[PDB]
């Protein structure tokens, strides 16, 4: 007779989970038709190549192919308190065949489609360097997209965090369903080497002073923050000592982020339409935080591309009330198997701790994993290659100085760690 919350049995909590999608890049164009070259604007005049209902390699996704992967999540029967949602929704076409209203259109499109389908789940979203026009110029005051983004947005979205979207693209905000968790959505845009509007800024629209601001009252909150964005951090895989965002701006965001590795419970990024794992260290090898990069719902390649990746989509588990992650279950769609046969078959491709027998995704964790890379012939190497692709190429091989550069990015995210690994391994 006295009112005191009732006690939950002595059952283990179950974990908590998350969906990250990223890189929907819906071309509206796509239609099939005899004449390859007029399927999608998106392939800019080149004949798709096989062209199928879920898409094609040379085209960026029929609305059929993002509206499988929404039903996939749907119908999974996996509970999710939340998504991430890390941007890029207008197709790969010349800045001319698009204009503001246009590329608004889009996101509204894509925002509209996952509140009818999960009107009771709540979305962060972050943006990408196409969800401006023209592409990659977002600005650093206000503009029309960041007000139509933030008015779409605002079921998900407080009042704050709605004004700092309107002004420069980039909210933080508490989870409601996750009390201790707050989710900060940067604009990494901002610091992405077409951008016109940032060139020699020091700090693009405050978001570096925000940033150290918001990480460290969730320092002082206790709270433990996930970041997402859309442009990742650290070095491209594929290519050689080649930042993904301009040095400066790598530089100095790393160095944030090592500042509060402590609050930062994870970093989730897309843009790449690859699956990679990052390591963020300190100076001396010791590991601080984990990185994840999402490939895309879109399978689109150039031309002079020969591979591509599969569509793909992700959930996170982690500790309840804590925040650590615990695994990543990676789905996919083998999208020539879909197509011949009509029919979507989204599924399984891997759990992370299982493929790579690693007990979490803690920074420890992976930093053994990636040491293990390292080693010569890896099969756990050999692995995470076939999966860079979301499993698009089984025979798809990593030469020595293919490797050198993946694992290099993998494991070092600063300049001075990348160029000492080249040093040590090319
Ligand atoms: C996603 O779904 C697709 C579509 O099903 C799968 O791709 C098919 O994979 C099968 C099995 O690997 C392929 O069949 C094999 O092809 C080999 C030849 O490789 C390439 O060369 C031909 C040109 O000759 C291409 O046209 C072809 O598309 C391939 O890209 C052959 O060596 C195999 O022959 C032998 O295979 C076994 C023995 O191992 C026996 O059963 C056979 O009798 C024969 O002895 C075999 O034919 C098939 O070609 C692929 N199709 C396409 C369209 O790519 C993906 O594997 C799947 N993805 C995932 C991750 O599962
Ligand atoms: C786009 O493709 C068309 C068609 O290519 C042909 O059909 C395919 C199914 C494949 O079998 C190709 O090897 C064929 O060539 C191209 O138009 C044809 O191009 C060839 C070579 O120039 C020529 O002999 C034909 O007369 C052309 N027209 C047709 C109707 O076949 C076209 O060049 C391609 N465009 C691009 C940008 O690649
Ligand atoms: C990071 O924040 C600390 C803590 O400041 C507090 O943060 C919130 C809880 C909020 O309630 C603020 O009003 C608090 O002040 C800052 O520490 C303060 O630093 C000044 C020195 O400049 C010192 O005089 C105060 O006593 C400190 N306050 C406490 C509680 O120790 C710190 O400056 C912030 N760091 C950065 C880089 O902004
Ligand atoms: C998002 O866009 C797609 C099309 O690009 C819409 O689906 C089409 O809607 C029109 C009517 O508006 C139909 O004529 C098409 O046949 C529909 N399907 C396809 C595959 O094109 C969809 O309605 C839009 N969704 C929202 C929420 O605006
Ligand atoms: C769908 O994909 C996977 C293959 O990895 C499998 O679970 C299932 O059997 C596939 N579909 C059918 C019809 O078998
Ligand atoms: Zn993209
Ligand atoms: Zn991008």
């Amino acid at each position: 007779h006295k009112l005191v919350p009732l006690a939950p049995a002595d059952r283990a909590p179950a974990v908590g989970q998350f969906w990250h999608v990223t890189d929907l890049h819906l071309d509206p164009t796509y239609h099939i038709t005899d004449d390859r070259t007029k399927v999608c604007a998106s392939s800019k005049g080149a004949n798709a190549s096989n062209p199928g209902p879920f898409g094609d390699v040379l085209c960026d996704s029929p609305y059929q192919l993002i509206l499988s992967a929404f039903d996939f999540i749907k119908n999974s029967g996996q509970e999710a308190s939340f998504m991430i949602w890390t941007g890029d929704s207008p197709p790969h076409v010349p800045v001319p065949e698009l204009s503001t209203g246009t590329v608004i259109k889009v996101i509204t499109n894509m925002t509209m489609t996952v509140q009818n389908l999960f009107p009771n789940l709540q979305v962060f979203p972050a943006l990408g360097n196409h969800d401006y026009w023209p592409q990659d110029q977002l600005p650093i005051v206000t503009s029309k997209v960041y007000s139509a983004v933030a008015d779409l947005w605002k079921p998900w979205l407080g009042e704050e965090a709605i004004s700092t979207l309107k002004k420069g693209g980039f909210y933080s905000q508490k989870v409601a369903s996750n009390p201790g968790l707050r989710i900060i959505s940067l604009n990494t845009n901002l610091y992405y080497g077409p951008n016109i509007m940032t060139l020699n800024k020091t700090d693009p629209a405050n978001q570096f002073e925000w940033l150290e601001n918001t990480l460290n009252s969730s320092l002082w909150n206790k709270e433990k923050v996930y970041i997402i964005a859309h442009v990742p951090v650290g070095y491209l895989p594929y290519a050689t000592d080649t930042p993904a965002i301009r040095q400066y701006y790598n530089e100095k965001l790393l160095d944030i982020f090592r500042r509060y590795s402590s609050v930062i419970a994870g970093q989730f990024y897309g843009h790449t339409h690859r699956d990679s794992l990052m390591v963020l260290s300190d100076k001396n090898g010791n590991p601080l935080n984990s990185v994840f990069v999402a490939p895309a719902v879109t399978p689109v390649k150039g031309v002079l591309q020969k591979e591509t990746n599969n569509p793909g989509v992700r959930l996170f588990q982690y500790k309840p009330g804590d925040y650590t992650l615990l695994d990543m279950v990676q789905y996919y769609l083998n999208l020539t198997e879909a197509n011949l046969k009509g029919e979507s078959n989204w599924t399984l491709e891997y759990v992370l701790t299982q493929a790579y027998s690693v007990a979490d995704l803690q920074p420890k964790s992976l930093y053994a994993l990636v040491q293990q890379f390292a080693t010569k012939d890896s099969k756990q190497f050999l692995k995470y290659y076939h999966y860079y692709f979301v499993s698009y190429d089984s025979s798809a091989t990593c030469d020595q100085h293919c490797k050198t550069l993946q694992v290099c990015a993998i494991m070092n995210l600063d300049s001075m760690s990348y160029d000492d690994c080249l040093k040590q391994h090319l």
